[PDB]
């Protein structure tokens, strides 16, 4: 391995293009970003055989300083035509390989920092000034280019995702079935409040798709959060590997133009404390030992 | 200083029973909460004279274990029949006194554990069934109560809360006409992106009117973060501190129950870092180094 | 309330004067501090009826910028001459009430950012390193400050508090938890040798505010000092509870620092649950509890 | 891809066999480890085609629950009878896939919860407590491995590596940072004399697998011994950048161990701004800066 680069790079820029006309589905709204406030946190790895003597000499004579780097993904936000992180990746990877000949490879990570709507003031409406800071789920972006012997450039690797995803059910799950041995103390659980932490990440056949450029084909992560909320709801689950794959089926079945679909979840269900409460359908339940399983599993089109 | 207790009694309720009727303002819609889930995080500290000897002489014979104290709340939350925190709190301190005579003092902090609700679908509506947990802004609530001599209990203190709450306005606020001295650095700003942490308390006239039990005369955390947000939205901010200043006038004037609003806030502006977009009313910005600003004020009744 | 100020002043000096001339007990061997490196995270506050309109009016006209108080803080670093987090603050307190005639009240917190000694080879042999430094994420000393301005002009100390904070001990036999109430709402066994986890965060109060300051050091302190006071009693006692090993903490404390008033002690239990009781041919196996934890807090006093 | 597992198994043991026997080098006195105190965090992933319906069909027959692995995991750790985390892992690994004959693979994460030695005074003099410990929050050794089942039945170890995690190192003098590209994106001055602060986590590994497990102690390299190059080489190196340090590391690294075949760099760049750069009568302040940070990744080849 030989790289270096920037990290925790924020960028927040105002007013940026609005994402409109993104086609539909049932189980979510979602039709664009309005853009008053777009914040990105970006990773940028860069590589290349001509670094080496960086390393084994002490030469910094081929050394963009990883300062300048941040500087290059700030600048490069506040000149984007664009509308989306994953174009901006684009926009930012193409721009640094054709600014430095010397690098072979680039590596770009865009985590959304994201924001919403607030009320204000005869009514009530949506604020167009005053947005809350969420450190909830948000989208994210990673997007590989190399330069080619012949001197082309060429994405090697692209993904889009939803990370920090947590979702409780109330009721309609079970864990029923599995291996009793000398190792199992785990009942068995016809009907638990299963909570699953989510990361779900996608992949377009056609890396174009990805930009937005065409709303059309673009696959927004607000959408995915809320085919997963929906298929949580209607499945009466049975473990959570049970679950993923329903809902990467799901999210392959509305989105034809994603090639595959892949699930990092977590198990955080609480511990029953109390089972029955006279005159009621409620139980207690508090938070377990700091052990959890998970799950990774992809689903492909 | 004497007393111990226990901390992180995290408990989760299905089913309280709803709070309704809570009489609205004109900044907010909430109306009541389902409780379809209700989640919170008590601390339990108690004290008296009798506590002595558990520490001066290690004798645990009238040490309530921390543990037992732990079931103590998770049993009440099962049979607790209201519908606030603030009443929970209640329910608990006076069960606790009325069962350990040697304790003269209880000391509760409450605070919401918070969940959203989700869309599920042939029309998406909000589940009954799965909701997301927040990591945002939530409700608060604290109280003291004691035993006195002729072993009467009596409420020494209630506070009601709201606690984090990250808001940013990305322009309509100006920080000018500060000090100029050897010491400052800081440029002017007549438009800056102001962005806050609050956390806002107020205290009631009148104890009864935090329970809830007549839902006319309880004030909602949900209100209060609604009626900042329409606040912040509405003035022309000259500080930080001029606008809690009249974030609080505006609780009062809408609550007349309320005797005073406390606020601790927070400066996080970012950092400007591109001032002109060629063909945009935008701007780029970027994360500050750590020192924070921050400001602490009563507004009275 | 009305107050303001800067929260997370992280300043880092290189060559303090160094800390020597300490008075030595026996349960440590400290002796001083280098100073080659001194970090300090301040949190600096303050108030005065003349800020009211700056809140009720928008009127900047006494407000000092919170920023400026940052580079306040971080120039009197450079200029500090002493030897202890304590008088910083004091000399932060004097500097700024003398700048700031409208400031009627400053509070001041300043926590360590604590570095430890690392080795290297040269010349032939391995020894301390004057250079490279570790940064640590464990216990680190504390001080707060309060200072007021009276109708005169003149300015008192009205409140003054040392600490150690982040001490996280634990100690694998010979406590013991038994004879608590054991009632409708136990559930918790009896156990007669239990691994027992404490968090410890341990203030001090001194029976004349200018001992804290260092300026003659035999009369200092330092939070190195009370660390090893609490190690040592945690290993000597038999303990029967928190609450029974915090105390007899505090009276090794106020014992080997008679100029000391009282010591107050925040302390959290989070001893680890058994999985394995019995190990063929003396280990056991313990694992991370639930979330909840039991604490205590506890002065005593001279 | 498709796997499930358990993360976060914390287990702490007592009285684990001490590793010793161990071969010196010159950067560091480590000379084993006691062991009275030995804690873990593992996570555990398996897999295998036969998991597929578990995921398409609900069909939880062939699903060992993950509770039941952290069970097993835990058990495990007290029946153990090595001495190092490596060996552990393999220990479980080979005894998870003989239990498992559906899983065909299995990977394992260790990480060691640190603890350090604190001093008591007892029957006249203060020495080191064979009962009390401080936990850490600092640098910690880490361990991985890959076992997968071939279809005859053996079992093979198909990847293994040693690591040291969250060592934070600042050298307050002694660095320089010039020469690097000056462009229309480059506001960064050059400076001859920096305090440079690194985070580094160092991975290793060996080329014979079996030197690993501690079995032949003389074999083992040990996390502390890393640490303590570590410390030396940016001691005794004037730095041209984290680049030429951490290449600088590693070749140290491989010349004292010949029996690794590589060792793997992540490093991070955290270091202070200047505020003062003249104090009066050789200090500086510095302090945090904004949150972006560089780093670098790097492996060197024996
Ligand atoms: O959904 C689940 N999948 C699992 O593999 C598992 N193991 N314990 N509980 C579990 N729940
Ligand atoms: O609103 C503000 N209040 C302040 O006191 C301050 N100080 N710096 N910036 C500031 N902004
Ligand atoms: O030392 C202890 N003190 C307590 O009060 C307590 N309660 N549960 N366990 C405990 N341990
Ligand atoms: O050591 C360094 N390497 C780098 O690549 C770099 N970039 N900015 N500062 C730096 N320091
Ligand atoms: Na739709
Ligand atoms: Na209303
Ligand atoms: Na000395
Ligand atoms: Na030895």
């Amino acid at each position: 391995v030989m790289y270096y680069g920037k990290g925790d790079v924020f960028a927040y820029r105002t007013y940026l293009k609005p994402l409109t006309g993104v086609r539909t589905i049932p189980e979510s709204p979602f039709s664009g970003r309005d853009h008053i406030l777009f914040g990105v946190n970006v990773k940028i790895s860069v590589g290349g055989t001509k670094l080496l003597t960086s390393f084994t000499k002490g030469d910094n004579s081929l050394v963009v300083a990883t300062d300048s780097m941040k500087n290059f993904i700030q600048k490069h936000l506040a000149s984007y035509t664009g509308t989306t992180i994953e174009g901006f990746l684009e926009y930012v990877a193409t721009s640094f390989l054709k600014k430095y000949s010397h690098i072979e490879k680039i590596s770009l990570i865009g985590e959304e920092i994201p924001f919403e709507t607030t009320f204000a003031v005869g009514n009530r409406a949506a604020s167009e000034l005053v947005f809350k800071k969420s450190r909830n789920e948000y989208a994210t972006a990673y997007l590989n280019m190399v330069r080619n012997e012949d001197n082309t450039l060429n994405i090697t690797e692209q993904q889009s995702g939803l990370a920090g995803l947590q979702l409780i059910k109330v009721s309609g799950n079970s864990f029923v079935g599995f291996i009793r041995d000398e190792y199992t103390t785990l009942p068995e659980d016809s009907n638990r409040p299963l909570f699953v932490y989510l990361n779900i990440k996608w992949k377009y056949k056609n890396t174009e798709d990805s930009f937005g450029t065409n709303p059309e084909n673009y696959v927004a992560a607000e959408q995915i959060r809320d085919i997963a909320t929906s298929v949580f709801h209607e499945t009466e689950t049975l473990s959570i590997q049970h679950l993923i794959y329903l809902i990467g089926r799901r999210i392959l079945e509305r989105f034809p133009q994603l090639q595959e679909v892949y699930f990092e979840s977590q198990n955080h269900t609480w511990d029953k404390i109390v089972e029955e409460i006279p005159e009621s359908e409620g139980k207690v339940y508090t938070e377990p030992r700091p052990p959890y399983g998970f799950q990774c599993f992809t689903v492909t089109q």
